[PDB]
């Protein structure tokens, strides 16, 4: 059995083989098609009050199993156990949380045209084909899937190939929630098979989270398929510290924010860029909150980092470490694979890196720190925006007006001052550049695959 | 003086040539792209008043060209006269209209964090590479321009190459009203300078409106390059009458959206659907309406219709309108090319349309009208939906609750019931399917091009 036969599940942390699943063939792809599309020409006729009931349905149905999930998540991506337990949590209350305030979001909306002639639908578009990646197997999944559903689309899922028991689990659970199966459904396809989708008339849009080059790659076929696509493509995304600034607070957040699910965020904290009066402080107390973090065996709860996800991606990671050290970084805390059949690599910080280096141009997607020195607050934002990507960032200051100024200048999606970055479904989340375009979660994930239709009566 | 390297301007109206421009070279793509890039990073730090009173400041730069712009437009494509000075109108009106209101349609959003600690805020993108067509050369200039502009945005403008003495009219009004350089830019750039600006790092969104095929070639390209893209290409709108309608009403309608612009609008009213009760008297009186529209010399204001604003458009459209008769359907006014040096075709009515033959599958960018009868309601919603393009449409029925019932069901981005299909500043614009996706006016138009930013404070 090999990847390009099969979808194969290793536990990280052990290496074992958990599963294998053989790709989609032709007469899957077009049962699956067409379930979609009889599944959505009922669902676009139910009332949007029952729909957010089946909402309610699905984050019952996912706290039945939500010990279910957690372990399932951490055994196939190796995620500390308390984290997927905090993804299946943050999942279940995503579905409470549309349900109450989704419907108000979808209400038709007045304009400015006299005598009540023209308002503003928002009607569903049809199928929305989803690609997703391993990071958060349930909560990447949700975070559309939830506001699509409740819009009057139809939601098929192409999860990533080392997650599918993942995937069949989300897909019992909203079997449990009474999700009619053209609602939701869920496919094993190559990308020969995601091709093939794009460019059939039953697949009204596409969204994609995962690598840049994913990107592209779909994006430009969603382009040709004339199918509007969102991509949120990850991020490298900047940790200012200004010399004025709580130390102690942007440690913590600053550890949270890089180390949170073994490094593997796309809107993790990945360079830090400290003004040259604070940096030897932040260094060193930021040297020793990561070297505090345990790591280990991902269903022990003492553990606060597991194994990364793939194999190869721990290889790629260090080999990034090594070509940054290479060009003039210094190496502070780990840096090296652990010995084992598992796939760990310590919490990692590099220092003197500058924008010429490999860890401060490219995603490290892994427990590696950047720490890189700005001469002053100006040199601090031309840092922060010196980069490919941009999905968030994070300021830490104590002025708040020069925070609020460097916000309105920082080139990314979302700017977290003195606090903790993470994704909420009350704010909208997406970047710019090649992060992606397109927003989700609010009223923008609600929004973003609906056909906003005028509708203008007596206009004469 | 070939197409090959030239763009050509042409007198419909006479056949004798206007103005020959060469393709922007390398160097001038590139001097273009430093100056829009410059040209942003100082108009994104102005403050939104500003730019709200530079848009008044284009408004009167406009007016105070109106009869110039106006004649620019019927001497270069053809649109009688006094519809080149509505153009000219209503894109003066658009500015006032977004300097009015779009200032607070870019305000800071707040949300339902407790404590006021996150808001949304619409931040600018960067320059923003419009390719336009020549149906409304200023319109369609301004429709984008206006907000994508006043939200900080730049605008690089890729016109149609037969409607080049139009842009550089519409860029002499932007000198005049002060728009700084790089705000406002133009290139006259072949197909290739369009594929080198879209990989260009300094253009961060494309919007396009003109043919599927450009849709498809230009967004293929800019979901390869991961840019953001709004299509708007064009449509085949369905028209429906059914037998309780206003007769007259209807009529007067239907004659004014298939024949406005000498029937050259995206959002035409192009397949008439009606009922097979009220089919009979709807068809005598259209073609009765149709006839009495006058042709001739565009500089004429008696003249209702121009001509055609492309001779090789006219070829084509005769050829849509042979096919047509060939597969069976009747011909009772117009459908043969006028004689002469204008490129004239006059009015043209055809019925026993089927779903099968080309006027009801393509797009008649032209002067000719294609009925078709529905056996009820239910069979013109099917025929209406039986279509690739989703733009608009308009139904005629006095039962205003089957009318509320069908819009819900079209699939398309705007539905007109009992008036005349039209754009406005006011409501949203744009369709599904292949007449792309996205939309313009409105806040929609303002936020298409926004980096939608997430700004939260405190999150501990
Ligand atoms: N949160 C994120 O945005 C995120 C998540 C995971 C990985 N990544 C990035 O991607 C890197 C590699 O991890 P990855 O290999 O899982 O990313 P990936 O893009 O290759 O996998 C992401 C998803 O896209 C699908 N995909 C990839 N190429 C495709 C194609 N040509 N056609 C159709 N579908 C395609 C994959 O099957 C998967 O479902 C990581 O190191 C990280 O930099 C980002
Ligand atoms: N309002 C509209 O949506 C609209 C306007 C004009 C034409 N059309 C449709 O298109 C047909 C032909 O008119 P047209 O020739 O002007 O359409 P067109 O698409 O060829 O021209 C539209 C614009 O797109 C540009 N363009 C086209 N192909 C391109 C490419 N490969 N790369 C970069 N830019 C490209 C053109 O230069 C022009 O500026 C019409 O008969 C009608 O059906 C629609």
């Amino acid at each position: 059995i090999t990847p390009a036969t099969h979808a194969i599940s290793i536990n990280p942390a052990t290496g074992e083989q958990l599963s294998v699943l053989p790709w989609a063939g032709a007469d899957d792809i077009e049962n699956a098609l067409q379930l979609a599309a009889a599944g959505f020409r009922d669902w676009r006729e139910t009332n949007i009050d029952y729909r957010a009931e089946k909402l309610r349905d699905i984050g019952k149905a996912l706290r039945a199993r939500s010990e279910e999930m957690a372990q399932m998540i951490t055994r196939e991506m190796g995620k500390p156990i308390n984290q997927a337990r905090a993804e299946v949590a943050k999942s279940a209350n995503l579905c409470d949380w549309y349900a109450e305030h989704g419907p108000a979001m979808l209400k038709a909306e007045p304009t400015l045209v006299e005598n009540q002639q023209a308002v503003i639908e928002y009607r569903p578009l049809g199928t929305i084909l989803a690609i997703m990646p391993w990071n958060f197997p349930l909560w990447q999944v949700m975070r559309g899937a939830v506001p699509i559903i409740l819009a009057g689309n139809g939601y098929l899922l192409k999860h990533a190939p080392n997650v599918m028991g993942c995937a069949q689990l989300i897909a019992q659970v909203f079997k449990d929630a009474g999700i009619p199966q053209g609602v939701y459904g869920w496919l094993n396809a190559d990308n020969d098979g995601v091709s093939q989708m794009i460019k059939d008339s039953r697949i009204a849009a596409v969204t994609v989270t995962g690598s840049v080059r994913a990107g592209a790659a779909i994006g430009a076929q969603a382009g040709a398929a004339l199918k509007k696509c969102v991509l949120e493509l990850g991020g490298s995304d900047p940790f200012i510290v200004l010399n004025d600034a709580d130390l102690e607070l942007a440690v913590k957040a600053a550890v949270a924010g890089r180390y949170q699910n073994t490094g593997q965020v796309c809107a993790a904290a990945k360079r830090f860029i400290i003004e040259e009066g604070i940096a030897s402080a932040f260094t060193e107390r930021f040297v020793a909150a990561a070297a505090a973090l345990k790591m280990g065996d991902p269903r022990d709860e003492e553990n606060a980092l597991g194994p990364m996800a793939r194999f190869d991606l721990r290889d790629e990671l260090h080999h990034q470490v090594e070509k940054t050290l290479a060009q003039g970084a210094r190496l502070l805390l780990g840096g090296e694979k652990m010995a084992g059949a598992g796939n760990y690599y310590p919490p990692t910080v590099l220092a003197n890196v500058t924008p010429e280096m490999t860890a401060f141009r490219e995603e490290m997607f892994g427990p590696v720190a950047a720490i890189t020195i700005a001469k002053d607050a100006e040199h601090a934002l031309e840092l922060a925006n010196d980069s490919e990507f941009g999905l968030s960032a994070t300021i830490f200051t104590t002025d708040e007006t020069q925070a609020r100024q460097m916000a309105a200048r920082l080139e990314c999606g979302g700017v977290f001052i003195n606090g903790y970055c993470a994704s909420d479904a009350r704010v909208a989340f997406g970047g710019v550049k090649k992060s992606g375009f397109g927003r989700e979660l609010s009223h923008f994930g609600l929004h973003e695959f609906c056909n906003i239709q005028t509708v203008w009566k007596d206009r004469i």
